């Protein structure tokens, strides 16, 4: 029971959290999740969606129902379910930050790169001068998983912490995609993004609905097959 504009879906998770999501049609329609964040008196959002097109209903739907105006965006890896609406938002003016290796991998992955790049510490937090004004948006970059370049992000005040495509459901039976994977490091990774966020409740991914944090360690235990 949430709204619907266009082909997205949206979902409320907390007073000021948005979960949207898209889909791309081909086997079946495949779902991706996004997050919409009010930070005070402007809006940011991670991930694109699929296409521009869906993108552009994304902005066209914060408009409607918040009428904020989008400050930032944040993608978190070079792949078309994240990166594939960046054309959308250049177009509508927003500020596009992402990871310098998925900016350099985009064009190899045949995705637009942001505006800016994301530089992270030895510790995987992003260093606060290569992110600045994120407000609630605490960056984090848990290692090479799904991809080498992916990010993860968690949202201060709240109960959510935003994994993508690193993290699956708890009654998952399979990782999806594992073709740019680092199967070897995968585990740690994964690992990683819990002890970034050990009091987030509420656990957004890419490919399933909101879980429990019982989404990571079981993430954790289909990588460690991999090792
Ligand atoms: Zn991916
Ligand atoms: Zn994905
Ligand atoms: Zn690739």
């Amino acid at each position: 029971g949430d709204q619907r504009f266009g082909d997205l879906v949206f979902r409320q998770l907390a007073p000021n959290v948005w979960q949207h999501t898209s889909y791309l049609d081909m086997f079946g329609a495949v779902a991706s999740n996004g997050l919409i964040v009010r930070d005070g008196g402007r809006v940011l959002v991670v991930d694109t969606a699929w296409t521009d097109d869906q993108t552009a209903q994304i902005l066209n739907w914060i408009k409607q129902e918040i009428n904020l105006p989008v400050a930032l965006a944040v993608v978190t890896h070079a792949h078309q379910d994240k990166m594939g609406g960046m054309d959308a938002l250049h177009a509508a003016g927003i500020a596009t930050y992402a990871n310098a290796l998925s900016n350099q991998l985009a064009p190899q992955e045949g995705m637009v790169a942001a505006q800016h790049s994301l530089t992270f510490a030895a510790n995987g937090w992003v260093e606060p001068a290569t992110a600045p004004n994120f407000g609630p948006l605490k960056v984090f970059y848990p290692g090479p998983g799904h991809t080498s370049d992916n990010i993860t992000v968690g949202i201060d005040g709240t109960d959510i912490a935003f994994g993508g495509c690193l993290i699956k459901d708890s009654k998952a039976k399979s990782l999806g995609n594992l073709g740019d994977a680092d199967t070897e490091h995968y585990a740690a990774s994964v690992r990683a993004f819990g002890a970034a966020f050990p009091k987030a409740s509420m656990i957004v991914m890419s490919h399933s609905a909101p879980d429990s944090r019982a989404a990571i360690t079981h993430t954790a235990r289909m990588a460690d097959k991999l090792r």
